[PDB]
This record gives C-alpha cells, structure tokens and sequence, in this order.
C-alpha cells in the first residue's frame, strides 16, 4: 500500500504522488518510509 516496496516487486500504489500533483505539487518521490515526499 501507498509507497511501500520492502524488498522489491514493483511500483506501490502512487496514489500519493498523483494525489500531489492533482492538487498543485509537480510530483512527489516515495522514499523508503512510504512517505511519498511530494514537491511543488
């Protein structure tokens, strides 16, 4: 779910990246916490 990857099997949900860029950020990175970092 969301950003999560662990040890490997594809791409997470990304809906927290979308949710971002659908709002005002440009996009948004998920970094190893499932935090999804996004950025304006």
């Amino acid at each position: 779910a969301t950003c999560d990857l662990a040890s490997g099997f594809g791409v997470g949900s990304s809906l927290c990246a979308a949710h971002c860029i659908a709002r005002r950020y440009r996009g948004g990175y998920c970094n190893s916490k499932a935090v999804c970092v996004c950025r304006n």
